[PDB]
Parts: structure tokens; C-alpha cells; sequence
């Protein structure tokens, strides 16, 4: 067991690198799915190229909060320092 | 039985990310949900292209919150200082 | 009858799990109802698949605050520390 | 009697628990219910349709604040730790 | 005439729970019932229908709030460790 | 006289349970009444009909803040701890 | 000739009951008498029905802020503790 | 010239009421004479019916600020402690 | 010369009774009278009721800041403490 | 060359009660001055009454900051402590 | 050189003083601005008139932030303590 | 296993960085691709166009965020000081 | 080479001035400069009494930022203290 | 190695300089791309057009985050006092 | 290889400078460069017009940013005091 500042830091950073980092992705999609959605209703014969375009949105969003969610682990199973 | 620095972090840790992470993906889901029934609504012959690629958002979304889980479970259940 | 600082940080953990973890998807389940209401009164026909969509929303954001149920759980009933 | 850190942190977790866990779910309802009731006054004949998919998601907010109150009876009632 | 931590986050708890626990519920319930009257002017004939479901919302939006004065109520009245 | 924590926390418990308890309705009450006005002078034949689901709405929203009310003077008049 | 910690907070307390428990039905009011002249502007007919609607929502909201008052003066005039 | 806790706490104390007590009323009453003066381009004939209504909101609202004008003056010259 | 708390603390307060005691009647007048001229270009003829009118409510609002200004005087020129 | 709290106190304040003080103003002016060249465009012919109006709006939100500024120059020209 | 608390306070007040100082006025110029182009566009006809009381708005505007800048330079080249 | 200072604000600056940095290009990304569904909604025959188009503002968006995820892995990866 | 509280103040002093500063003029100047561009898209005939109008503008703003800018330099470059 | 205060603040500014720093950018690209292909669909042919200007700007803003990158990678890579 | 309070300022401060600085300027140039997007699908032939003066608009927010890098790059490499 251990149990120094840096430790205590680290399950905090954690935490925060996913917490926060979910925050703008969280309201980023929900606001082109919205569209999307609203989109599909208006042009059914659309819904393809739509639901192709939503999709590669919706990885680089996704992608955002991934940073966060790889430092985390860094932090919990690669710590470079405790 | 445990108690230092590092345990009491580690679950204000857990909460933080369980919870804060759910701020912006409850808000994005919701913007999401709304869309696609006034959608439905408008057009309801398009129920299913809706409903399917609201069910792709919603996973997407529902994912960045389950990042925050993952972290909490591990700070809780496989912690690698405590 | 123990107090050490992990009991005390654990109960604030668990509370603001469950409180904080409420607040997104509170918000956003109200935003998805209230145009589902709206959209079953522009098209009562449509009434069940909107209310099928709605059921469905609302489950995944209900999920959420149930993630952060789930902590404040553990750390009242499975505490790993203390 | 007895009144050690953990038994004040209770007591200010009790109340978080349900004072912060309101505001969501009390907005959420708020904006679904005048949805519902506008609906119904543009629509009247769907008064039950939508009154009752309205009902249906009061529920589920309402619960989004019960886990907040459970959470805050039981660090009262049931508490684990003092 | 006693006086400890415990019972000084009492009765700060007990004002949290209660004071902050309106914030959410007196903005919703306002949402909802500006919508109500609104809708009575629009369909006056409506207006039974609307009353009828504008008291269930507000109901579940009371409850919100009574869940914190609940919490306050014990903590003042019945208060576990003081 | 009297001068612990607890009477000092009493205090400022006391004025911040109505002083928060108002916000919320304060805003809340301004909004319904708005909308009744706007109603009335549109359609002053249903003048009646709204005043009244006005008041039974006004009547919700301040009892919220009453709840902070009471509390304050639990602490004051029939504090339990000092 | 008084000075402690107790006397200390029901001045900073008397304050913040009176501050703060103004905010809210401050904008409230503001709000209600926007619309109502908005109102007679449209329906000159009808002001009596107006005038008399919005005294009832005003003397609600301004007694919000009159509990405030009320601690206040109590805090400062007949306080229990100091 | 005495300087203790309380009188420190009162200069204070008088200054946040009369200061925070504003902000509310401040931004109401320019929210009324708004629609007040819209009003009046609107229907000239109605200028005297919406000045009489207008001017009976600005007093519930200044009232709001002069309890906290009140305070401030008790703090400063019917200090009840110091 | 002196320079105990209470003439550090009256400096500060004489400051934030004015600097936030104009946050409110600031943006209140400068909507006031925005809507006044924009009603005066719709309704040149009006202007002489509608300035009036402007003119009366921007007396109320000026006042809300001079309490704050009359407070800083008192703290300043007729410090009753020190 | 003297240094005491007093002192210190006294130049943060001279700096908030000028600085905070231009928030209101400057953003009500903006609005008032918004509103009138956009009036302007509509009625030229309006010019005069616009010009002349806007100046007595100016003129009241521009007195509100110098109240800032003149308890800044008393704090540093002519302050009464030190 | 010199460095007690005084110069300290000073040279972050200066800072404070323009900085703060310039975010009501940096908002409101950008607000009267944009509506005397978009006029502009509107009535070139009306281009002087509006430039006319466009800059007699920018002025107002100007100085509110130049008093901080007064201030500041009172506190760094005038400075009435240190 | 060293742990001080410079580690510990290592870790914390690590998760800031890639997490807080996520909040701007994800909103800004929601934003983006909302107008895209919907735009490709509005003219099928331009979604490659608005395809195209669409990634290169993602690209020049995930780049921002992208640099924090540089910054953390150097932090922790290629650490300067520890 | 020098370093007390006076040094470190006043580059922390410096920063705040440009950066805080630069807030308000920023968002002004994007407001001002959109309208312009949507004006010259209207109106095309009429880009020079915009362009003209809009340099004014900018020019003013941008002055606002340039207080700090200096109060930074003289911070630095030429301190009254250090 | 070296664990001083200053490469602790080293750290935590690098992350700071980028993480805030890509907040403005980040919104501001995402409302520009928006409008960019919301444009494009609306007009099609003005594509290349619009691409070009819209990547103009993008560059700018990307430039305010690329100045807190080059800040924290000197701080890292080419520190001046550690 | 120094290390006192004034240089772990310095490098907390070019962080702050540059990365607060660029928030307006950064959300500002978005809203400009919007407009003028906007206005290229509107008026393609008013392009260039658009174009010079967004280019010209541009120049202006970066400055303010530039000074933020400026005061940064003194901090580094130009420091007064250390
Ligand atoms: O006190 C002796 C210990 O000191 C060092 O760290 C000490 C340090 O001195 C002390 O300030 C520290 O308490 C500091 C509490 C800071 C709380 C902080 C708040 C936000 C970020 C997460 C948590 O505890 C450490 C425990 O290791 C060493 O790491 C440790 O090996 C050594 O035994
Ligand atoms: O200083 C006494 C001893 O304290 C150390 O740990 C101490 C540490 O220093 C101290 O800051 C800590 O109390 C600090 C309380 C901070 C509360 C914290 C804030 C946010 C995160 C959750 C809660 O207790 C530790 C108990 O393990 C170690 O036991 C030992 O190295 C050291 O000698
Ligand atoms: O009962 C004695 C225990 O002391 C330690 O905790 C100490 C700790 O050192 C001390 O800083 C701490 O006071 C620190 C107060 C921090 C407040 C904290 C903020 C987050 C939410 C909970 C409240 O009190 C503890 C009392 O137990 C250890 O946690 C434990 O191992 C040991 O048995
Ligand atoms: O021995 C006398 C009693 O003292 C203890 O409490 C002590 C405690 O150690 C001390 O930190 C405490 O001062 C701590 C001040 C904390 C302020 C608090 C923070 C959140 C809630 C509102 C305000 O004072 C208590 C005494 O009034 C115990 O709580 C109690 O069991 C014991 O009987
Ligand atoms: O260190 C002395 C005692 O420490 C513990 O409680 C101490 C604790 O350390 C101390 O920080 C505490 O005062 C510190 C202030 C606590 C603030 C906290 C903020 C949110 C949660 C509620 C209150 O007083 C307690 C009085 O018992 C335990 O009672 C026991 O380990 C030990 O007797
Ligand atoms: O210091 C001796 C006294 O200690 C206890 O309480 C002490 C306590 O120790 C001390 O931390 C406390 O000062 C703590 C100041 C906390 C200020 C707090 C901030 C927000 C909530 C309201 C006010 O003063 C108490 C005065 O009673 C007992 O209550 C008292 O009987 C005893 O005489
Ligand atoms: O510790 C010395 C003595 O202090 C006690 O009271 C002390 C108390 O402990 C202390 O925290 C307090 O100073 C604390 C200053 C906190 C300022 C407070 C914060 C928010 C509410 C308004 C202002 O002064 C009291 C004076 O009555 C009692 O006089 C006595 O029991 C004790 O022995
Ligand atoms: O003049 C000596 C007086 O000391 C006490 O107050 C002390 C107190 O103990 C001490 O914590 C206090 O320093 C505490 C600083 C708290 C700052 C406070 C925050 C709220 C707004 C006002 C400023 O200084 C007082 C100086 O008087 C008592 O209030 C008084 O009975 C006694 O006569
Ligand atoms: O004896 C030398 C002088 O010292 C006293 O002030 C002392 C005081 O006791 C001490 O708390 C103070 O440090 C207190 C630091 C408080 C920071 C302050 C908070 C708000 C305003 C801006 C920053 O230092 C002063 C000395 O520079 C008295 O104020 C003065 O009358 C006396 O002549
Ligand atoms: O305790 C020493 C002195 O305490 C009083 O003033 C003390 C006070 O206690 C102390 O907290 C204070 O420094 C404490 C910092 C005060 C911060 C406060 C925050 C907002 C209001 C303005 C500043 O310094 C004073 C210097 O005189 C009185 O001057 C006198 O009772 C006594 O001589
Ligand atoms: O410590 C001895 C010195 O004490 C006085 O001031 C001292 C004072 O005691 C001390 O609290 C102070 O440190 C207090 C640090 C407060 C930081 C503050 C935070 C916001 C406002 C700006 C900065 O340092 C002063 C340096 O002069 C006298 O001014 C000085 O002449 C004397 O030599
Ligand atoms: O107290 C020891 C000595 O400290 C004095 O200066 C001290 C001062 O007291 C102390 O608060 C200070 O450390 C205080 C650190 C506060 C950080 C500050 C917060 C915001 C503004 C930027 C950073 O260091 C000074 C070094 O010049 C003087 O050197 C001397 O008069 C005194 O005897
Ligand atoms: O001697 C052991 C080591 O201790 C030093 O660091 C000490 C340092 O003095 C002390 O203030 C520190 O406690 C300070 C707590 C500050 C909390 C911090 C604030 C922002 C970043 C997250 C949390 O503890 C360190 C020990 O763990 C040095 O940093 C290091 O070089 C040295 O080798
Ligand atoms: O005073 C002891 C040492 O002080 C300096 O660093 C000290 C410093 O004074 C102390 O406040 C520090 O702990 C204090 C907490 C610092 C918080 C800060 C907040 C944002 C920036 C990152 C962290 O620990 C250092 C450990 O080295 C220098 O290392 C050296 O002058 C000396 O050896
Ligand atoms: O290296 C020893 C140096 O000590 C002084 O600074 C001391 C100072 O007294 C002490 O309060 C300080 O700890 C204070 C911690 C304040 C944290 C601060 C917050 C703003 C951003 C940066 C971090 O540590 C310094 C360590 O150097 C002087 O600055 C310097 O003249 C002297 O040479």
C-alpha cells in the first residue's frame, strides 16, 4: 500500500480528467444528434448521408473525453511517479 | 480496515467522477430525446430512422458518463495504492 | 463507532454522488418530456411511438443518476477502506 | 451525545444529498409540466394521452431526487459508520 | 445547551436542506403554472383539464422541497447523534 | 447570554434558510404572474378562471420559501441545541 | 456593550437575510409589472383586471422578502442568544 | 474608538445589505419601466393607466432595497451590541 | 494614524456598497431607456409621455445606488465605530 | 511612507469600488446607445428627441460610477483614517 | 525600493482597477456599435446622425474605464501612502 | 516511488489540461456538426460539400484540445523536473 | 536580482490587467465587426460608411485593452516600488 | 530530481496556458464552421468562397490557443528558473 | 537555478495572460467570422468587401491576445526582477 501527496493527487487528477473532460463532449452531442434527429424528420430520403455525417461528429467528440479517460489510467495503472 | 490521505481521496474521487461526469451527457441526452419525438411528431412515418439513429447518439453519449463508472470502480474495487 | 477522516469524506462522497449526479439528466429528462407532451398534442395519432421513444430516453438518462446511486452505495454498504 | 467529525460530516451530507439533488429534477419537471399543460389546452382532446405520458415521466425525475433523500436516511437512520 | 461540531452542521444542514432545496422546485413550478394560466386564456373551456393536471405537477414538485424540510425536520427534532 | 459555535451557526442558518429559501420562488411567482396578466388582457372574459389557478399556484410557491421560514424560527424561538 | 463571535454573525446574518432574500423577488416583481403594462398597453378596457391580478402576485412576492425582515429584525432587536 | 470583532462585522454587514439588497430591484424596475414605456408608444391614449401601474410596481420594489437601507442604518445607529 | 480592523473593514465596505450596489440600476436604466427611445423612433409624438415617464422611473432606480452611496458617506464622514 | 491594513485596505478598495462600479453602467449605456442608433435608422426624422433622451439616460447611468469614483478619490485623496 | 503590504495592494489594485474596469464598457461599445452599423446599413441616409450619437454613446462608455485607469496611475505615480 | 510537490502538481496539471481543455472544442464541435446534419437536411445534393468542409473545422477544433493531451503526455511521459 | 511580496504582486498584477482586460473589449469587438459584415452583405453599396463607422468603433474597444496593456508595461518596465 | 515551488508552479502554469486558452478558440470555431456550412447549404456555389474565408479565420483563432502551447512548452522545455 | 516566490509567480503569470487573454477575443473572432460566412452565402458577390473588413476585424481581437504574449514573453525571457 502507499499512500504520499502524489497518490492522493493522482486518484484526484483522475477523477477530474474524465469528470470535466465528459462536460463540452456531454453537450456537444446531444446538440448534433438533436439535428440530426430534427434533420431526418425533415428529409427521410436524407437519413444516410446524415446519419454517415453525425457519426464522424460524433467520434471526434467522443474522442475528446478519451484523452481525459487515458490519462486517468496513466494515473492508475502506468504511474510514472507513485 | 483503511484510513489515510490516499482512502479519503480516493473516494471523493469516486464521486466526483460518477457525478460531475454526468452533468453534460444528461443535458446533451435530453437535447437529443427532445428532438427526435418532436420529430416523430412532425413525421411520424419516420419513427424508426429516428429511433435508430437517436439509439446511436444516446450509446455514444451514455459511454461518457460509463468512462466516470469505469475510474470510480477501480478507485473503489481495484485501487493500485490502497 | 469509528471517525477517521475516510469515514467522514466517505458520507460527503456518497452525497455528493447522488445530489450532483442528479442535476444533468434532472434537467434533461424534463427537456425530452416536455416536447414529447407538446409533440403527442400536435399528433395524438403518433401518441405510442412518441411515448415508446420518450420510455426509452428516459431510461438511459435515469441510468446516470443511478451510477452515482451506485457509488454512494458502495461506499455506505461495501466500503473498501472503511 | 456523540460528536465526532463523521457524525457532523453526516449531517451536512444528509442535507446535500437532497438539497442540490432537487434542483435538477425541479426544473425538469417544471418544463415538462407546462409543456403538458400547454399541450393540453392547444389539444384538449389528448388531455389524457398527454397527461398520462406526463405522469409517466414525473415519476421518473421524482426518483432522481429519492435516491438523494434515501441516500441522506439512511446517513440518519441506518448510518454505517456513527 | 450543548454545543459541538455535530451541532453546529445540524442546524447549518438543516437551513441547506431547506433553503437551497427551493431553488429548483419554486422555478419549475412557476414554468409550469405561467403555462396553465396562459393555456386558460388561450381555451378558457380547457381550463378544468389544465387545472386538474397543473396541481399533480405542482404536487410532485412540492414534494421536492418537503423531502429537504423533512431532512430538516429530523435533524432539529429527532436528530440521531445530538 | 449565550455565545458558542452553535448560536453563531443558529444565526446564519437561520438567515440563510429564507434568504436562499426566496430566490427560487421569488423568481418563480414573477413568471405565473407575468403569464396571468398577459392572459388576462387577452382574454378578460377568463379572468376569473385564471386568477384563480393563479393563486392555487402562488399558494405552492410560497409555502417553499415559509419552509425556510419555519426552520429560522425553530432556530430562533425553539432552537433544540442552545 | 456587547462583542463575541455570536454577536459578530447576527450582524453579517441580519444583513444577508435582507441582501440576498431580496434577489429573487426583486426580479419576480419586475417581471410581473413588465407584463401587466404590457398588458393595459394592449387592452387599455381591461386595466382594473390587471391592476387587481397584479397587487395579489405582488404582495405574495414582496412577502417573501418581508421574512428576511423579519429574522433581521429579530436577529437585531429581540435576539435569543445575544 | 473601539474596534472589536462586531463593529468591523457591522460596517460590513451594512454595506452587503444595502449593496446585494440592490441588485434584484436595480434590474426589476428596469424590466417594468421597459414595458412601461413600450407601452406608451404603443397606445398614448393608455399612457396614464400604465404610468399609475408602473408607479406602484417601482414602490413594491423599492421597498425591497430600503429593508436593507433599514438594516444598514440600525447596524450604523442603533446598534444593538456595539 | 489609526488602523485597527474596523477602519479596514469600513474602507472595504463603503467600496462594495456602492461598486456592487450599481451592478442593478446599471443595466435596470440602460433597458429603460432603451426601450424609451426605441419607442419614441416608433412613436415620435408620444415622446414628451414617454421621456416623462422614462424620467420618473429612472429616479427610482438612481436612488437603489445613492443608499449605497449614502451608507460609504456614513462609513466614511460620520464613522459612528472609529 | 506608511503601511498598515488600513492602508492596504484602502487602495483595493479605491480600485473595486471604480472597477466593479463600470459593469452596470457600461453595459446598461451599451443597450441604451443600441437601441437608439437603431432608432435613428428608423426615424431619422426622430433624431433630436432620440439624441435628447438618450443623453438624460447617459447622464443618470454615468452618475451611478462616479459615485465609485468619488469614494475612491475620498479614499485617497481626503481618507479619514489614515 | 520599498515592499510592504501597501505597494503590494497598490500595483494588484492598478491591475484590477482597468481589468474589471474595462469588461462593462468592452461589452456595451461592442453592443452600440454593432446596432449603428447594421443601422447603417439600414438608412445610409442616416449614416452622420447615426455616427453622431454613436460617438457621443462611445464617450460616456469610455470614460467609465478610464477612471479605473485613473485610479491606477493615482497608485503607481501618485501614490498617496507608499 | 518519489512523491513531492513537483509530482503532484504534475498529475493534477496532467488531467486539467487535457480535461478543462475539452470543454471549448467540444461544445464548439456540437455546434459545428448541428449545422451540418442540418444543413445536409436542408440540400442533400451539398453534403459533400458540407461533408468536406464539416472536417476541417473538426480537425482545426480537435487540434485544440490536442495540445493538452501533449502537454500530459509530457508531463508525464517526458516530466522536465522529476 | 530581486524578489519579496512587491515583485511577486506586481507580475501577477501585470498579467491580470491584459488578460482580465482583454475579456469585454474582445467579446465588443466581435459583436461590433459581425454586425458590419452582416451589414455589408445587405447593403454592399454602403461598405465605406460601415467601414468608417466600424474603424471608430474598434479603435475605442480596443483602447479599453490598451489601459491595461499599459499599467503592465509600467508594472514591469518602469515600477514605482521595485 | 529538483522539486522546488517554481517547477511545481511550472507544471500547473503550462496546463493552465493551454487548457484555458483553448476555450475561447473553441467556441469560436465551432460557431464560425457552423454558420460556414449552414452557408454553404443555403448556397452551394459560394462554397469555395466561403470554404476560403471560413479557413482564414480558423487560423487566427487557432493562433490564441497556439500562444498558451508555445508559453507552456517553453516553461517545460526551455524554463528560465528551473 | 533559482527558486523563490517571485519566479513560480512569473510562470503562474504568463500562464494566466495568455490563456484568460485569449477567451473574449477568441469567442469574438468566432462571431465575426460567422457573420461574414453568413453574408458570403447571401451576397457572394459581396465577398471581397466581407472579406477585407472581417480581415481587418480580425487583426484587432488578435492584438488583444498578442498583448497577453507579450506581457508572457517578458515574464520569460525580459524579467525585471528575477
Ligand atoms: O509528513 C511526512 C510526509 O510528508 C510528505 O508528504 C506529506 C506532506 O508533507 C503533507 O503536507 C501532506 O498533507 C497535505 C494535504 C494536502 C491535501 C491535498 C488537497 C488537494 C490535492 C490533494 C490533497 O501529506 C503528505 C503525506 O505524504 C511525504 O510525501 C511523505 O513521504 C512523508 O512521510
Ligand atoms: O504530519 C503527520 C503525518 O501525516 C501524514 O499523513 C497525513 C497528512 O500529512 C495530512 O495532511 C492529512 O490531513 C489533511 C486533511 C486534508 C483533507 C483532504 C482534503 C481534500 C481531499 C480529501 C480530504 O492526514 C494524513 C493521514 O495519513 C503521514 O501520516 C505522515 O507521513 C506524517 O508524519
Ligand atoms: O481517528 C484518528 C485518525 O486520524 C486521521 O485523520 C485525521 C486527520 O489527520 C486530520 O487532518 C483530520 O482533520 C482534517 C479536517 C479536514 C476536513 C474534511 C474535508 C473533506 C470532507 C471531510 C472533512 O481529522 C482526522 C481525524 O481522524 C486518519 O485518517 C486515521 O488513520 C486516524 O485513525
Ligand atoms: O470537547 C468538547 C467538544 O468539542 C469537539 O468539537 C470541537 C472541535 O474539536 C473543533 O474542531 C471545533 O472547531 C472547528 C471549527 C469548524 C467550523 C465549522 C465547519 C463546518 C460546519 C460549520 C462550522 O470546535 C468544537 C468545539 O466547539 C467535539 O466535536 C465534541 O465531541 C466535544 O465534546
Ligand atoms: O484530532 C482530534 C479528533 O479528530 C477527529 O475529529 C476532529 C477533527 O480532527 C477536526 O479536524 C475537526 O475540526 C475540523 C473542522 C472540520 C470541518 C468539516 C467540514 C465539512 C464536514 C463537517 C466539518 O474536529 C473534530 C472533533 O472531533 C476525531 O474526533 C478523532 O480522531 C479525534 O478525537
Ligand atoms: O475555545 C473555547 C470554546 O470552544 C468551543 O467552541 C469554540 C471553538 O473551539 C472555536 O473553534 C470557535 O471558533 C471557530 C470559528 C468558526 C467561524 C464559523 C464560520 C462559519 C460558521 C459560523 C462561524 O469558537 C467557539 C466558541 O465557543 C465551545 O463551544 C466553548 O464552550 C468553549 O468555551
Ligand atoms: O480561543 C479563545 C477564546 O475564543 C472564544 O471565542 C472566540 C472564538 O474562539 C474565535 O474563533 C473568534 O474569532 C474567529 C473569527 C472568525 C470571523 C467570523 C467568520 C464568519 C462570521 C463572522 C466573523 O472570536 C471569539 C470571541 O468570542 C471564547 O472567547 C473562549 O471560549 C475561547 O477560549
Ligand atoms: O478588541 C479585542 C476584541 O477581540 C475580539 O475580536 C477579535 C477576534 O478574537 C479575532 O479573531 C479577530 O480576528 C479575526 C479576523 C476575521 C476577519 C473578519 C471577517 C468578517 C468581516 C470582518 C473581519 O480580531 C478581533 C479583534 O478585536 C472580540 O470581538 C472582542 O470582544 C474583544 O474586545
Ligand atoms: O503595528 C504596525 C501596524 O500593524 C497593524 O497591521 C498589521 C496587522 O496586525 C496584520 O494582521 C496585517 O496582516 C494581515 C494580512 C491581511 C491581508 C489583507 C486582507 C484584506 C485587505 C488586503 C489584504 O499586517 C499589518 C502590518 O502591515 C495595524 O493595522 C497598524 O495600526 C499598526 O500600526
Ligand atoms: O489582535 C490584535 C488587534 O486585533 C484587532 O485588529 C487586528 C485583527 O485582530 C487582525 O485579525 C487583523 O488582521 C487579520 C486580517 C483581516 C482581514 C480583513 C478582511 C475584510 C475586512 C478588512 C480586513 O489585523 C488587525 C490589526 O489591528 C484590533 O486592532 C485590536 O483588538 C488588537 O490590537
Ligand atoms: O513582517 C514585518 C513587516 O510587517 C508589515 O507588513 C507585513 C505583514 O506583517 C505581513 O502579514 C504581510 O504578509 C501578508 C501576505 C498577504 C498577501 C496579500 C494577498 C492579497 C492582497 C495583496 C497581498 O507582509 C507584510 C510585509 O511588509 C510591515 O508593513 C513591514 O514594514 C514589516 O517589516
Ligand atoms: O515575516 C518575515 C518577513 O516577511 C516579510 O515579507 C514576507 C511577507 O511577510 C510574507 O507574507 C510573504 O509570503 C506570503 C506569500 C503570499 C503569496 C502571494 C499571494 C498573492 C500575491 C502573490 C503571492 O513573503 C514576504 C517576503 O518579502 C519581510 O521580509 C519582513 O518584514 C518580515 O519579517
Ligand atoms: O524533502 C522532501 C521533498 O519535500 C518538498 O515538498 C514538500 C513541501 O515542502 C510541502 O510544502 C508540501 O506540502 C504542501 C501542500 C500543497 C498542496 C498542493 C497544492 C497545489 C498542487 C496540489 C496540492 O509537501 C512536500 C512533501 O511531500 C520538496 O518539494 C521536494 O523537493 C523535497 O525533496
Ligand atoms: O521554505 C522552504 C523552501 O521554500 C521554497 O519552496 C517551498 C515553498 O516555500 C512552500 O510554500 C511550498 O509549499 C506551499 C504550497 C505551494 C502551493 C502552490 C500553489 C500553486 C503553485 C504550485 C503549488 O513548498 C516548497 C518546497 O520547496 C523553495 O524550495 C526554497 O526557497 C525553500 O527550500
Ligand atoms: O528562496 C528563498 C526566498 O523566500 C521568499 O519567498 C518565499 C516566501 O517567503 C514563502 O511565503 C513562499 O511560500 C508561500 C506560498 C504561496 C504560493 C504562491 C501563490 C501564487 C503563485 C505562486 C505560489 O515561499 C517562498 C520560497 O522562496 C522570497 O521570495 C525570496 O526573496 C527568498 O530568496
Amino acid at each position: 500500500m502507499e499512500s504520499n501527496l502524489t497518490t492522493a493527487a493522482s486518484v484526484i487528477a483522475a477523477a477530474l480528467a474524465v469528470g470535466i473532460g465528459s462536460i463540452g463532449p456531454g453537450l456537444g452531442q446531444g446538440q448534433a444528434a438533436g439535428q440530426a434527429v430534427e434533420g431526418i424528420a425533415r428529409q427521410p430520403e436524407a437519413e444516410g448521408k446524415i446519419r454517415g455525417t453525425l457519426l464522424l461528429s460524433l467520434a471526434f467528440m467522443e474522442a475528446l473525453t478519451i484523452y481525459g479517460l487515458v490519462v486517468a489510467l496513466v494515473l492508475l495503472f502506468a504511474n510514472p511517479f507513485v
